DNA sequence: CGTAGCTAATTAGCTACG
DNA sequence: CGTAGCTAATTAGCTACG
């Protein structure tokens, strides 16, 4: 179970989404920060956004 | 659109025309004016500083 | 201090083409 | 039709000098 994340969505409203995919955006050298890919489930659409810093990815 | 004279990160030396160009300085001073280069030897990006004269 | 935008990974959502 | 290719969008640290 994929640990949901409170997300502002495109649309405006906040809502507990769970990241379809999960992953590390970072130059080499160094931790960058973390990405999550989120399904607005209002309108359909995709949206991505960035993870708190100890999101298990 | 002037070249300019640069030492790339690769190491060797070329003369190329800044994509980018502005002044980098803080309030009161004169700073330096910084130029956004491309090595055409590897197309990484590198900023450089341009001459006092240089157009921005 | 000061400006500017590349860098990394990821994929949906297009367009393009064979 | 099927497939391949390009971009938008997402962060913050990094680097250039004096």
């Amino acid at each position: 179970g994929k640990k949901p994340v409170k997300v502002k969505t495109p649309a405006g409203k906040e809502a507990e989404l769970v990241p379809e995919k999960v992953w590390a955006l970072a130059p080499k050298g160094r931790k960058g920060v973390k990405i999550g890919l989120f399904k607005d489930p209002e309108t359909g659409k995709y949206f991505r956004h960035k993870l708190p810093d100890d999101y298990p990815i």
